């Protein structure tokens, strides 16, 4: 049950990526014109690391359907060429590529 120590390991990579500045902190939906209405289930990695260090993923894949989530709100309201979406495809290139090299 151990598959934690890797969401461990991965969660800090992503917290130390270059880029994972869209991704740290919660949007601010006061800041973001429309983004509590098409972002029904808003997540990011700051939010993992608190659930995560209370205990609160019973496994591996929960967190990564909370880290996949982090991936498809940025593509849901970002466009792909815009900077915050350039990131979250970097980002999530490497949330794949490092979960796959392990399982
Ligand atoms: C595009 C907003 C965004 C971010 C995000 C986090 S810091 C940031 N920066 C700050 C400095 N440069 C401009 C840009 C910005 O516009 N900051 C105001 C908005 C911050 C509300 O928290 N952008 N991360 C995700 C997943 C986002 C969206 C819309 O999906
Ligand atoms: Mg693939």
């Amino acid at each position: 049950h151990s598959d934690l120590t890797f969401c461990e390991i991965i969660l800090m990579e992503m917290e130390s990526h270059d880029a994972a500045w869209p991704f740290l902190e919660p949007v601010n939906p006061r800041l973001v014109s429309g983004y509590r209405r098409i972002i029904k289930n808003p997540m990011d990695f700051s939010t993992m690391r608190h659930r995560l260090s209370r205990g609160g993923y019973t496994s591996s894949e929960e967190f990564a359907a909370d880290a996949l989530l982090v991936f498809d709100n940025c593509q849901t309201f970002n466009e792909d060429d815009s900077e915050v979406g350039k990131a979250g495809h970097i980002m999530r290139r490497f949330f794949e590529s490092r979960w796959e090299e392990f399982y």
